[PDB]
């Protein structure tokens, strides 16, 4: 059948995983998603022309180091690295969330995007111009989001397609 696309939404608890991609995939904000609920969900797009199937992991519960957790880590094509644009502590725990993709996916290049949600909240701690410079210096995209408003979302979804795309081009 249509391409597929395995996608993971990572970063810490309540910086927007569930709310983004309840908004993609169901089109409508969901206010408190259950914080412990990981699951996958899918939903068949058409990016550039090119009609796919995305496939997407929505992290969730407690840091584990295992075989078993490596290797369904390790079934994404592409990673969301999300934090939350008035918390400083889940921009600063990015490094962490691309450090351990690196290390199961083997590779120093993996497609990724950075995510800077909640653009729509007045309490902004993480400029524009700090995130742009992270996101420079791991040399991938960065796309600011509201899961409420929808601003950003599917960018950021599709730009993660692309990355894929011109990873595998190479
Ligand atoms: C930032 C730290 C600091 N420690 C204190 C608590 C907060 N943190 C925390 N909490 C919860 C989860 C994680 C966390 N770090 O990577 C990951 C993911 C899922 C990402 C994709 C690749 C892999 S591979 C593997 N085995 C993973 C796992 N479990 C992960 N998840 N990190
Ligand atoms: N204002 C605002 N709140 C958001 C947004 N995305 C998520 N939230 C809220 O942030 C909290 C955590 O969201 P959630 O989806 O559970 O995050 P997760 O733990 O990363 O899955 C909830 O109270 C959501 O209502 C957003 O873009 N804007
Ligand atoms: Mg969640
Ligand atoms: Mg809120």
């Amino acid at each position: 059948g249509m391409t597929e696309y395995k996608l993971v939404v990572v970063g810490a608890c309540g910086v927007g995983k569930s709310a983004l991609t309840i908004q993609l995939i169901q089109n409508h904000f969901v206010d408190e998603y259950d914080p412990t609920i990981e699951d996958s969900y899918r939903k068949q797009v058409v990016i550039d022309g090119e009609t796919c199937l995305l496939d997407i992991l929505d992290t969730a519960g407690q840091e584990e180091y295992s075989a078993m957790r490596d290797q369904y880590m390790r079934t994404g094509e592409g990673f969301l690295c999300v934090f939350a644009i008035n918390n400083t502590k889940s921009f600063e725990d990015i490094h962490h969330y691309r450090e351990q993709i690196k290390r199961v996916k083997d590779s120093e290049d993996v497609p990724m995007v950075l995510v800077g949600n909640k653009s729509d909240l007045p309490s902004r701690t993480v400029d524009t111009k700090q995130a742009q410079d992270l996101a420079r210096s791991y040399g991938i995209p960065f796309i600011e989001t509201s899961a409420k408003t929808r601003q950003g979302v599917d960018d950021a979804f599709y730009t993660l397609v692309r990355e894929i795309r011109k990873h595998k081009e190479k």
